[PDB]
C-alpha cells in the first residue's frame, strides 16, 4: 500500500533538491514555471526513479499528473535525478534539474493485531483504528502496579524506528516523536537502550515531544510503549504517535516538516468473566472449608485460603493476558475513590456470551441493578461507574430492576449456570412461585407440620407458612419484581423460556418494604464449572432429607451438576457476606474482534 506524500515545483532557473520517503507518492509541478516559447515536454530520471505520466513525448497541459516513486533508499545527498526537458516548435529544449534525496522512515507497531510488528505500508490507512477480524490498529495494556528488566517490558508494546537515510542526512534533518498534549497524560513511552532504564521516558506526562537523535545509515531504534488509563467518559481510549521528518538546513528560518507517520493504539479495556468461564483459582476467607475444598478438588481446581469489595477481570493484548483486579474500597491491581448501596461488585454479573436478534456479543454482557424511574427514594448505581463500565464497549452493559431489594444487588435474584445443550448455559432466577408450589405439594401429602429453620436458633412450619396471607402478598409483589427482570433479560439477551431455571426462593419486606432472603439465598450459588456449591436452606426435612435440596437437585443434577449444599454460605456481622471470589480462564475471543 502507498499513501499520498509531496509536491515539488521545479524550475529552469535554479536546481532543485528535495528528499523523498520511499513509501510516498510524489507528484511534480511543471507548467509553474515552464516556458511560454515551449509547447511540450519530457523526462528523464536516474534508474532508481519511477516516473508515471497519466492524462515518451508529452506537452505542456496542467492537468497531467506527473508522479515519482523511489526505488530504494539513497547513499549520498542527491543520489537520484530528474531532469524536465521543455521543448517547442522551434525552440532548443531548455532543461530544469531536480535532485532528489531517497529516505526510509518507517513507524511499525502490532497493527495487525497479529504479535508482530508489521509496517504502516502494510495496511491502507494506518491513523485509524478499526474493529473487527479485517481491522486495523495496535493495542495498548495499562500499567496496574501501585534500570528497566526484560519482565517490565513484557507487558508494554513493542514499536520500531527503522530507518536508512545517507550518512550526513540527520546534519540537516531531525525527527521529533510526539504525542497529542490531550493524550499525554495517559501513554508512556520508553527508548529502548538495548533492555531499556527507568530514565529512558521519551513520551509521557507533561512531555509530549521528543526529539529523536539518529545517525546516519541504516538504523533501527526500539521503544515500548504502556497505557496510563483505562477509558472512560473522558477518554475513548485511542492514543496516536506520530513521528515528524523537520528539515533544518536553514538556520535563520524555523524547521519545516517534510513528513508525518503515526500508529494508533487503542487501550485494551477491563472485561468480567461470567460463571461460565472454567475456573483458575478461587479464594476465600468455620467448617464450611472442607465443603468448599472438596468441592475445588472435585472440579480440578485451586484454592487458596486467608468478597463483593472487590472483582477479578482482565485485560488482554495480543502479546499478553493479565489478570487485573478492580477494588471499591469502603498481579494487576486498581482501586477507586470517592457512595450509594448500589455501588457494589455485588450488583454486577456478566451473562454468557450471546447473540441478541443478530447483534453477537461473544464476551457476554454486563447487567447491573438499578431503579425502574428515578424517584426521591429511589437508589441508583453511581453515573461514574455506569458511564465506566459502558466506556469499556465490549460488554455492553444491560440495566435491571433491583431496587426492591433491601441491599439492592442483581446477584440476588440471578445466576448462571453451564449447560450442555441450547446456548450452553441457563439463566437461574428466583422464584417464590416455585417454592410456594412445592411447599403446598408437601402439605398436600400431610407434611404440614415440617419446620423450616431447622438446625438454628426461632424455626416455623410448612403450616403457619403456608397459610400466612401477609407473607403471600409480599412473595406476590417480590414474584412481579423479578419477572419484570425476566422480561427485561429476555429481551437484552435473547432468551426464550427454555433457557430460563426457577430456583425455588421465598423471600421477606424489611424496612421500607424493601425485600430480603427469607432463608439462605440458593440462587446465589459458587459456580465452579460442573460442580455448583450451594447455600444451605435449612428447609423442612420430609424422608430425612430437605425438600428444598430435592427440588434444585431435580433441577440442576439434569444439566449434568454436581449440588454440593455449604452449611454456612452467608455470615452475618452483628450486614450479609460471603468470603469466595473466582478468578476465571478470560474468554478466548479476542476483544478487538468485536465489534461493538
Ligand atoms: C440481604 O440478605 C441476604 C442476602 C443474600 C445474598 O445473596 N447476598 C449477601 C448480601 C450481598 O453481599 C449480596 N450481593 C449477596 C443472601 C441471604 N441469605 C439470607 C438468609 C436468610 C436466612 C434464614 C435463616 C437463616 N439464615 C438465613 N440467611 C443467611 C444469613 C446471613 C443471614 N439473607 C438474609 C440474605
Ligand atoms: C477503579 C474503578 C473502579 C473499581 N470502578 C468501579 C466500577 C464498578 C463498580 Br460496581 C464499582 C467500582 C470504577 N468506576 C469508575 N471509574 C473508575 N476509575 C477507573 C480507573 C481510572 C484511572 N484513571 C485509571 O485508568 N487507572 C488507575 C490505575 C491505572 C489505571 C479512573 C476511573 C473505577
Amino acid at each position: 500500500f502507498m499513501a499520498q506524500g509531496t509536491l515539488i515545483r521545479v524550475t529552469p532557473e535554479q536546481p532543485t533538491h528535495a528528499v523523498c520517503v520511499l513509501g510516498t507518492l510524489t507528484q511534480l509541478d511543471i507548467c509553474s514555471s515552464a516556458p511560454e516559447d515551449c509547447t511540450s515536454f519530457s523526462i528523464n530520471a536516474s534508474p532508481g526513479v519511477v516516473v508515471d505520466i497519466a492524462h515518451s513525448t508529452w506537452p505542456l497541459d496542467p492537468g497531467v499528473e506527473v508522479t515519482l516513486t523511489m526505488k530504494a533508499a539513497s547513499g549520498s545527498t542527491g543520489d537520484q535525478k530528474v531532469q524536465i526537458s521543455y521543448y517547442g516548435p522551434k525552440t532548443p529544449p531548455v532543461k530544469a534539474l531536480l535532485y532528489l534525496t531517497a529516505v526510509e522512515i518507517s513507524l511499525c507497531a502490532d497493527i495487525t493485531r497479529t504479535g508482530k510488528v508489521k509496517p504502516t505500508r502494510a495496511v491502507k490507512d494506518q491513523r485509524t483504528w478499526t474493529w473487527g477480524p479485517c481491522g486495523q490498529g495496535a493495542i495498548l495494556l495499562v500499567n496496574c502496579d501501585r534500570v528497566l528488566d526484560s519482565e517490565d517490558l513484557q507487558d508494554m508494546s513493542l514499536m520500531t524506528l527503522s530507518t536508512k537515510t545517507p550518512k550526513d542526512f540527520f546534519t540537516n534533518h531531525t525527527l521529533v516523536l510526539h504525542v497529542a498534549r490531550s493524550e499525554m497524560d495517559k501513554v508512556r513511552v520508553f527508548q529502548a537502550t538495548r533492555l531499556s532504564s527507568k530514565c529512558s521516558v521519551v513520551l509521557g506526562p507533561k512531555w509530549p515531544s521528543h526529539y529523536l537523535m539518529v545517525p546516519g545509515g541504516k538504523h533501527n531504534m526500539d521503544f515500548y510503549v504502556e497505557a496510563l488509563a483505562f477509558p472512560d467518559t473522558d477518554f475513548p481510549g485511542l492514543i496516536t504517535l506520530t513521528i515528524s521528518l523537520l528539515d533544518t538546513s536553514n538556520l535563520e528560518l524555523p524547521e519545516a516538516v517534510v513528513f508525518q507517520d503515526s500508529v494508533v493504539f487503542r487501550v485494551a479495556p477491563w472485561i468480567m468473566t461470567p460463571n461460565t468461564q472454567p475456573p483458575q483459582e478461587v479464594y476465600a476467607c468455620e467448617d464450611f472449608l472442607k465443603s468448599v475444598t472438596t468441592l475445588a478438588m472435585k472440579a480440578k481446581c485451586k484454592l487458596t485460603i486467608c468478597q463483593d469489595e472487590m472483582e477479578i477481570g482482565y485485560i488482554q493484548a495480543p502479546h499478553k493476558t493479565l489478570p487485573v483486579v478492580f477494588d471499591s474500597p469502603r498481579f494487576g491491581y486498581v482501586t477507586r475513590g470517592p457512595i450509594s448501596g448500589l455501588d457494589s461488585f455485588g450488583n454486577l454479573e456478566v451473562s454468557p456470551p450471546v447473540t441478541v436478534r443478530g447483534k453477537e456479543y461473544p464476551l457476554g454482557r454486563i447487567l447491573f441493578g438499578d431503579s425502574c424511574y428515578p424517584s426521591n427514594d429511589s437508589r441508583q448505581m453511581h453515573q461514574a461507574l455506569q458511564d465506566f463500565l459502558s466506556a469499556q464497549q465490549v460488554q455492553a452493559p444491560v440495566k435491571l430492576y433491583s431496587d426492591w431489594l433491601s441491599v439492592g444487588h442483581v446477584d440476588e435474584f440471578l445466576s448462571f449456570v453451564p449447560a450442555p445443550d441450547r446456548k450452553g448455559f441457563r439463566l437461574l432466577l428466583a422464584s417464590p412461585r416455585s417454592c410456594y408450589k412445592l411447599f403446598q405439594e408437601q402439605q398436600n401429602e400431610g407434611h404440614g407440620e415440617a419446620l423450616l429453620f431447622e438446625g438454628i436458633k426461632k424455626q416455623q412450619k410448612i403450616k403457619n407458612i403456608l397459610s400466612n396471607k401477609t407473607l403471600r402478598e409480599h412473595n406476590s409483589f417480590v414474584e412481579r419484581c423479578i419477572d419484570w427482570n425476566r422480561e427485561l433479560l429476555k429481551r437484552e439477551l435473547g432468551l426464550a423460556e427454555s433457557d430460563i431455571i426457577d430456583i425455588p426462593q421465598l423471600f421477606k419486606l424489611k424496612e421500607f418494604s424493601k425485600a430480603e432472603a427469607f432463608f439462605p439465598n440458593m440462587v446465589n450459588m459458587l459456580v465452579l464449572g460442573k460442580h455448583l456449591g450451594i447455600p444451605k436452606p435449612f428447609g423442612p426435612v420430609i424422608n430425612g432429607r430437605c425438600c428444598l435440596e430435592e427440588k434444585v437437585c431435580s433441577l440442576l443434577e439434569p444439566l449434568g451438576l454436581q449440588c454440593t449444599f455449604i452449611n454456612d454460605f452467608f455470615t452475618y456481622h452483628i450486614e450479609v457476606h460471603c468470603g469466595t471470589n473466582v478468578r476465571r480462564k478470560p474468554f478466548s475471543f479476542k476483544w478487538w474482534n468485536m465489534v461493538p
